[PDB]
């Protein structure tokens, strides 16, 4: 009923989008390249031309489908992406560190966490999860029905997803991994009632005692390899009926809980960076990378030292829906432990076995080698910006997110001397089945500001004006994107429509300007959460950065990633310049009051 009342994703007018495209290109391409693209655009949109025909095709597509973009996006962005999901696709999350100091404490917390997710699940099962709004504007809730009891499945050409949430007999178990060993744990009794936190603890204790040694092959590490490689290894793994049953249990589980092992202590200044690594990829074959199943949509990680977090498979949902679950769960783990009814006998959680063959052992070794290379190449820098949060920008009547994005543009320019194609995720949930579109942070106004900011000939008064204009221009682009008026998904649609129409690939998509526009040296996303957490992910290009943040009232949690294979990037440096840019913007604004 709620979904039926939501507006359908629109197809923007052709000229409007192309006009916005030309404006977004101005700061990132040469004068010569822009002039050439301008000519291609004029020809592409001409009356009776190629572009108009494709546009008509997209409009027809919107009339015959619930959402014209959904399937195309899922396929192009995720299912057909063949690189490992680890680092390159699945975002990691670091949650507030817990105070437990030993094994029993680690298990007690895991029990509360599990109970909390099940509490959230009750609202999903009963479709009682409150509809979200944006001031009076309804949001699509479909993503919430794709995260539990689901899993990505390797395919030889493209991947697929399985979702058991609404099956005849929905799964009633979660999977728990300890020392690379997987267990099927029922979290509901036969009578249908959920297990209590105390009962769950008792079961986790059995699981722990049944996996005290780390001498079993880390089959789960196979899920971290290239999708072509895993597709083949997967097909071979499940040829054996027992292995197939074990994989089936993992795929069907409501979610997976990873009880990680102790790891070497590191200097306090790089601790959070190492924890982020643990949450994103596991740290390596000798640490916790084998204590995972990366195809799983939801994986909660409880570390030996109190740290906790999670990693989720991106084909399922975006950051906001995931943090909605996080906020609900963390809040639940803080609730007073009420009366505990007389417990009852519990079954032995089933240890999922894997019959290893020389072939499977080889695949596992190859996966370890591949992951080692990936981890060595990742550069992560976690930054807790304590100076201020949403409070300062708000006091200046400036959008906090826009303020942060402009600061990132300033930091990038200060390091590189030029702007770069920049991506910021925009939520399209105001539309039925809406996922995301692109907000382009590098603009005519942002470039004018960053140049003016560092120009020793431009008066500070002018720098201030340029600052506000850039921030408001970004806010405007953000508002347009959320209302389905951005142009990136639209252009992608036109390209996919051309492919489906069996017409020659239009020149506008083969243009050097389009290649530049689609190569994001800065890939970013704001994921606000009530919980003091932070999300992170790998860059989308070899010479880029992956930046995510959670703006709180008085501070901001930042993550910055980069690849070591690119000598031109450095996560720490980027983080430091971002911190300084934010501070310099506050300083400038405070030194030039609007009324006194």
């Amino acid at each position: 009923a709620h979904q039926d009342a939501l507006p359908r994703l629109p197809v923007p007018p052709l000229q409007q989008s192309l006009d916005y495209y030309l404006k977004a290109l101005q700061p990132i391409v040469s004068e010569e390249e822009w002039a050439h693209t301008k000519q291609l655009v004029d020809e592409f949109q001409t009356s009776g031309g190629v572009g108009e025909r494709l546009q008509k095709g997209l409009e027809r597509r919107a009339k015959k489908m619930e959402n014209w973009l959904s399937e195309w996006w899922l396929k192009t962005a995720y299912l057909q992406f063949r690189q490992p999901v680890v680092i390159y696709s699945s975002p990691g999350v670091i949650l507030p560190k817990q105070d437990f100091v030993d094994l029993q404490g680690q298990l007690r917390f895991a029990a509360k966490l599990i109970e909390g997710v099940l509490d959230f699940k009750s609202m999903i099962d009963n479709e009682t999860l409150p509809v979200e709004f944006l001031g009076g504007q309804p949001l699509c809730m479909n993503q919430y029905y794709q995260i539990l009891s689901s899993c990505r499945v390797p395919g030889p050409k493209q991947d697929s997803v399985v979702n058991f949430l609404k099956s005849k007999r929905p799964p009633t178990h979660i999977t728990v991994v300890h020392n690379y060993q997987f267990f099927e744990l029922d979290v509901y009794h036969s009578d249908g009632t959920p297990l209590t936190s105390d009962q769950i603890f008792v079961q986790l204790e059995k699981i722990w005692n049944s996996s005290l040694q780390s001498n079993k092959e880390p089959v789960g590490i196979l899920t971290s390899n290239h999708r072509n490689t895993w597709a083949k290894a997967y097909n071979n793994l499940i040829k054996d009926k027992v292995n197939r049953e074990s994989v089936n249990s993992i795929q069907k589980s409501i979610f997976t809980v990873c009880l990680d092992k102790q790891v070497p202590r590191v200097s306090d200044d790089v601790y959070r960076n190492h924890v982020a690594g643990q949450m994103l990829h596991g740290g390596g074959s000798k640490f916790n990378s084998g204590n995972r199943w990366f195809d799983k949509t939801l994986q909660f990680i409880v570390a030996e030292d109190g740290s906790c977090g999670m990693v989720y498979e991106h084909a399922a949902a975006e950051g906001p829906p995931i943090v909605a679950l996080v906020d609900h769960v963390m809040e639940y783990t803080k609730k007073p432990e009420l009366v505990r009814s007389p417990m009852v006998p519990l079954p032995m959680p089933k240890k999922l076995r894997f019959n290893i063959t020389p072939e499977i052992k080889n695949d596992i070794e190859k996966a370890k080698q591949n992951l080692s290379i990936m981890i060595q190449d990742l550069d992560i820098m976690m930054l807790t910006f304590h100076h201020f949060g949403k409070d300062f920008p708000k006091s200046e009547k400036l959008s906090p997110d826009a303020f942060i994005q402009v600061a990132l543009q300033l930091a990038y320019y200060r390091i590189y001397g030029q702007a770069c194609a920049t991506y910021e995720s925009a939520s399209l949930r105001m539309f039925h089945l809406g996922r995301t579109d692109t907000i382009r942070s590098a603009s005519i106004d942002s470039l004018a500001f960053v140049k003016g900011m560092g120009d020793s000939t431009v008066p500070e008064q002018q720098k201030v004006e340029l600052l506000r204009k850039a921030v408001q221009a970004h806010r405007a682009y953000t508002d347009r994107a959320i209302r389905g008026e951005a142009f990136d998904r639209h252009l992608l649609g036109l390209k996919l429509q051309a492919i489906e129409d069996l017409v020659s690939m239009p020149d506008i998509f083969m243009d050097t300007s389009y290649a530049i526009a689609m190569h994001f040296n800065l890939s970013t996303s704001q994921v606000p959460a009530k919980t003091d957490c932070v999300m992170f992910f790998g860059p989308v290009v070899p010479d880029g950065y992956g930046i995510c943040y959670n703006p709180m009232e008085a501070h901001i949690n930042f993550s910055v990633s980069a690849y070591n294979s690119c000598a031109e990037t450095n996560a720490a440096r980027m983080a430091h310049y971002l911190e300084k840019a934010l501070l310099d913007m506050r300083t400038l604004l405070q030194n030039h009051p609007r009324a006194k």
